[PDB]
Formats: structure tokens, C-alpha cells, sequence
């Protein structure tokens, strides 16, 4: 079957850094990778693809508000997709 959906997305603080999210999710079954995307405007656009359980989001703006949407995928096909969100505040 697809990968189960991920669960505890969570996107966290890089100490003192307003530029990096940290990204991180639990193990999925089924995966063989994920991939991650930016909620912009209403849409998703393609961040990266992973093997691992985390990803640094770099060069992102100070002070802003950031969403993320995450997949699991394998030969299958994907999972649904899960959200989470932080801040890049300083």
C-alpha cells in the first residue's frame, strides 16, 4: 500500500537564527522518502525530497510565518499530505 501519513510534523527554532527552520517528522510506514513543500500563496511549492526524518529550510526571512506541508511516498504512491507551521521571529 502508500505510506501512512507522518505524524508529529512539528517545524522548530534554530537557536538564534531567524534565516533556518528545522523540520522533523516521525518514522512513516511505508516511506521511502518525503517530500517537503511551502504553503505560498495558497499553493504548494516543491521545497526538497529526504530519506531522513528532519530537513533544514534554509534562506527563509526573519519575523515570518511559515507553513509547511509534508507527504510520505513510496513506488505506490504518496500519502496525504500534513501541515505544520513556526515562525522565524527574533
Amino acid at each position: 500500500t502508500v505510506p501512512d501519513e507522518p505524524v508529529g510534523f512539528w517545524v522548530e527554532s534554530i537557536p538564534g537564527n531567524d534565516h533556518t527552520l528545522l523540520l522533523t517528522w516521525s518514522e512513516t510506514k511505508g516511506a521511502k522518502y518525503y517530500e517537503i513543500y511551502l504553503v505560498s500563496d495558497s499553493t504548494y511549492k516543491f521545497i526538497a525530497s529526504t530519506d531522513k526524518l528532519e530537513y533544514y529550510v534554509t534562506n527563509l526571512s526573519p519575523n515570518t510565518k511559515y507553513t509547511f506541508a509534508l507527504i510520505a511516498v513510496n513506488e505506490l504512491g504518496p500519502s496525504n499530505f500534513v501541515t505544520a507551521s513556526s515562525t522565524t521571529d527574533r
